[PDB]
């Protein structure tokens, strides 16, 4: 893999951050992360998603270094979000996430999984722990 630079522009929620990378400003998806929704048209807002938007605000947004990480697969979407693992101060917020039970894993799509069993690792901690959307 490699880590790469990327600096701080807005969190929009749970699992998506929009950040300057290569000096373009871009919507980045936290791969391999489902989270709660705060909007939905068809739904209103989910339980734990105001928390899971929460959470991700305050790591990237208290951070030193933003660094994201692009998986050894496509590394843009269909709606043209960048794909990657984003570490705040070194520290992976997707998997943060999920060890806090705000996060389920999900749509794990080959080649883009390197990191699908340390956080497939993580969920399991969190559901053994009766932790937030486990709870
Ligand atoms: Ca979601």
């Amino acid at each position: 893999l490699h880590k790469e630079p990327a600096t701080l522009i807005k969190a929009i929620d749970g699992e998506t951050v929009k950040l300057m990378y290569k000096g373009q400003p871009m919507t980045f998806r936290l791969l391999l992360v489902d989270t709660p929704e705060t909007k939905h048209p068809k739904k209103g807002v989910e339980k734990y998603g105001p928390e899971a938007s929460a959470f991700t605000k305050k790591m990237v947004e208290n951070a030193k270094k933003i660094e994201v990480e692009f998986d050894k697969g496509q590394r843009t979407d269909k709606y043209g979000r960048g794909l990657a693992y984003i570490y705040a101060d070194g520290k992976m917020v997707n998997e943060a996430l999920v060890r806090q039970g705000l996060a389920k894993v999900a749509y794990v799509y080959k080649p883009n999984n390197t990191h699908e069993q340390h956080l497939r690792k993580s969920e399991a901690q969190a559901k053994k722990e009766k932790l937030n959307i486990w709870s």
